[PDB]
């Protein structure tokens, strides 16, 4: 932890990072960077300071999404940030990555299925019910 660097992302920089237990990606800032392509960014989260100063793999943090991909332009097979709750299917919850699997419309509906990647393991064919807030993902 004290081997300090200069990589991808800043310090001081606002990233969004990956929550290893559970697999959703949180609004965050690099405090500091070391070296372990191969670095480790120290982050804080936004809304979650009682958490203090956690250890990222560079896979587990990338740029804040900023782009909303819409309805029209969502294709089966992307990989995009949606949000889901996996304990209350029908409620808001957190944003993972997903990969969009079923796109159905008829006049007065629309219905969006995805596999969502969730910290451990992949849940296929996940009804997401906000389907207005679909994020590109930010890549370098």
């Amino acid at each position: 932890w004290d081997e300090t660097e200069l990589g991808l992302y800043k310090v001081n920089e606002y990233v969004d990072a990956r929550d290893t237990n559970m697999g959703a990606w949180f609004e965050a800032q690099v405090v500091r960077v070391t070296r372990k392509e191969d670095v480790i960014y120290h982050v804080k989260y936004d809304d979650y300071p009682e958490n203090g100063v956690v250890q990222m793999n560079s896979r587990d943090v990338r740029a804040r999404a900023r782009t909303i991909i819409k309805w029209q332009d969502l294709e089966v097979g992307q990989v995009v940030m949606l949000n889901y709750n996996p304990d209350n299917p029908k409620e808001r919850g957190f944003w993972y990555d997903a990969e969009i699997s079923r796109k159905r419309e008829t006049r007065t509906a629309r219905e969006l299925y995805a596999n969502v990647v969730l910290g451990d393991d992949s849940l296929n064919d996940c009804r997401i019910i906000f389907v207005d807030e679909v994020f590109k993902i930010e890549r370098p």
